[PDB]
């Protein structure tokens, strides 16, 4: 249930256990999270992961998390980005352990995202479980409980709705996991691979079950995946920018 | 409902229709927002908006939004403080038109704000919907409704209670529309012109009708300036730093 | 029931009256805010509160605050980190008056971590009054009723989510009060002070009576404290890092 960063490296496309979250990594004590990004570029090198001329990449990480991020997503070829994310998660070992349960210092963007802003059909039906899950943290062991189908008649004649609400659902994960699981869903998208982008996104929430609001937005993006919306859905166009070059 | 850059140059005075999410722009597309602040001022120097003495203004824009908006909010003249809002929304063409709905990159300051911390009045009486619009995302169709007159009563006697609440509206408000819009409410502000100021906020709340949550927050300051506690109100003290010099 | 910044530079060991919100200030008005770091070096240089070896250091404090509190919190001695937190605090000199009430821009960071995340004890029992206050901010003024004992037994077991219920309130706490309070909670965590550790937080409590969610996460951390949970609890390890220099 995960990969190996070399084993990823072999491989010429992204595929769902080379992306951030399933890369096999190991401890993790308090030491790594101090180390440079000199001394894990020199690790990879000296494993032979990488060579000098990889070297800088690794360098010119900036220091800063939000910045480091940021780096990752600007780069528009697999291998490298994968390799990028590696050495970070190399130094933030626990990044994506974090996930495991419902707080960290790597959740805190998503989280912040998806309770800020406001799903248009929890502003009609607040009292549906869901909503209670992303709003208040409750009914989230029935947050996929769409009470008497008040969710799906909403959605049914509104494809702008529909769209909106996906999208912002999507945009949450999209904070939750950047870098290579943003560009395999980017990938998914762009060729409407709709039980692929499932496949994954239940992965995840296999990876993840002590995670309870990640849970409901998973189920969540499962249901509106089989509603009739899907078929016509427009992904916000950020994602286009998100993938990797021919 | 929308004003022009050139002619809001030719202006004296900020005015509503010279304010950012007033501002008319065009599209949008996807290669606008690659485009590069350098790029910008060239395309307003070839149209003779503006001459070659205002670009470097432009291009030392920096190149992240939080950067960018504390950058416009540094100058003290409405002429200046419009070039450079303009440049940037002429790279983040949709940063206003975000506002539309009930999510989107730049809102997620404004409702962060709003739903972290606590009005006053809420804290004693949160089933009043406007507080549960506020927490829950819940009632914000009927926020506008002061239940058995409990806000009103509540703050009829308490001053610095009123005080409290109607300055995190408003610095809610400030978090929203950054720049040229805060100057000219500071503007207001300063000179106690009350109606003036509900005239603008009406106004962005017919701009922007589907937006719940701003919605909610706009009749609640429209509220708040109808009651008692308002002629002797103290607004926060940041605002007479976003007035123009003289 | 506060400090002087000379009195604490006497003292050898780090108490609760030397950390930063027990500083002993003065006004506090617009133009203190405008002062930049050499200005407020150059001040305490003349009352010779320091030297012009200590110059440099606080000309060195980052313009922004979230890198002045990082720059704060990386200083591993006690007199240094309270000369830095102090020159901080003479420019942003309502920095921690703002605790007084329920909003303001030092209390943001600390109030999206706590309503961002989740509880486990919440997720299962949301009608607890705690929970309620941390998510709705309903039922504050009860939020240290455990209806029927459910938190209690909840926690009776579980070893492991006491762990992560308790280590999120302190990380919450951490966020609110960065810098020689932070350094204080880690001295006394390592040495398993749990008595001083309460005593601190009370007096926090009793410095801000009116910040309603301060009050329900500092009568929660009390509360946690009284159960058998406590006696194996396991603090999150980024708290070492914060202690001081032998
Ligand atoms: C990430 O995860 C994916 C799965 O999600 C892994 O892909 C699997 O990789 C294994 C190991 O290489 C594959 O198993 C091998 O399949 C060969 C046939 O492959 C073709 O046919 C299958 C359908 O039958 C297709 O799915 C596939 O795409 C090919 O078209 C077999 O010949 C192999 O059998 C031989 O080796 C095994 C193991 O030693 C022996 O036990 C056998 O007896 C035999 O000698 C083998 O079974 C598997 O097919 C892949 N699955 C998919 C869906 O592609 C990635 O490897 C993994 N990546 C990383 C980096 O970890
Ligand atoms: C931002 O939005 C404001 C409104 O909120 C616009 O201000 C209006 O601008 C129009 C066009 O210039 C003004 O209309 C003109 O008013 C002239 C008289 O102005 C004085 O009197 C009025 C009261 O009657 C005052 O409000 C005003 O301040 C002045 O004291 C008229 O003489 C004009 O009429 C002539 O031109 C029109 C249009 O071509 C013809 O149809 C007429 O027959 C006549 O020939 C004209 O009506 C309007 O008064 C302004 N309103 C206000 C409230 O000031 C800004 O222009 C706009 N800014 C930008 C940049 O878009
Ligand atoms: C931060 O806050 C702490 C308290 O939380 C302050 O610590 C107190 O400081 C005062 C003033 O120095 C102390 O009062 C003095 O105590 C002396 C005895 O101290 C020993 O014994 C006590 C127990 O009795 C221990 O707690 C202490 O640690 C020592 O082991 C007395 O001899 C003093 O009395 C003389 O002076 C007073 C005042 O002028 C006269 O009225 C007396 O008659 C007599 O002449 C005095 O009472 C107090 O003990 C300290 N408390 C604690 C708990 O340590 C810090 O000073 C403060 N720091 C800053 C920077 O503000």
């Amino acid at each position: 249930g995960g990969g190996d960063f070399t084993t990823c490296l072999e491989t010429e496309s992204i595929n769902w256990n080379c992306t951030g979250p399933f890369l096999n990594l190991g401890n993790c004590q308090k030491q790594q999270k101090k180390e440079p990004y000199t001394n894990i570029a020199t690790q990879l090198k000296g494993l032979k992961a990488i060579s000098v001329l990889d070297v800088p990449i690794i360098t010119g990480i900036p220091d800063d998390i939000a910045g480091a991020l940021r780096y990752i997503e600007e780069k528009e070829d697999f291998h490298v980005q994968l390799t990028i994310e590696y050495a970070m998660l190399s130094k933030y070992c626990d990044y994506y352990t974090q996930f495991s349960d419902n707080s960290g210092y790597s959740q805190t963007t998503w989280r912040v995202y998806l309770r800020s802003h406001d799903f248009e059909a929890c502003i009609l039906y607040p009292n549906q479980h869901f909503c209670r899950c992303v709003k208040n943290g409750e009914k989230c062991s029935s947050s996929n409980w769409d009470f008497a189908n008040e969710m799906k008649d909403y959605y049914s004649g509104k494809q702008t709705k529909f769209d909106k609400d996906l999208n912002l659902a999507l945009t949450a994960l999209h904070h939750a996991f950047r870098g290579t699981s943003s560009a395999y869903i980017a990938t998914m998208l762009s060729k409407k691979s709709n039980d692929d982008l499932i496949a994954y996104t239940n992965k995840i929430k296999t990876k993840f079950p002590g995670n309870a609001l990640l849970k409901a937005i998973i189920d969540y993006i499962a249901y509106m995946k089989s509603l009739p919306g899907m078929a016509n859905f427009k992904y916000d166009e950020f994602w286009d920018e998100l993938l990797y070059k021919p």
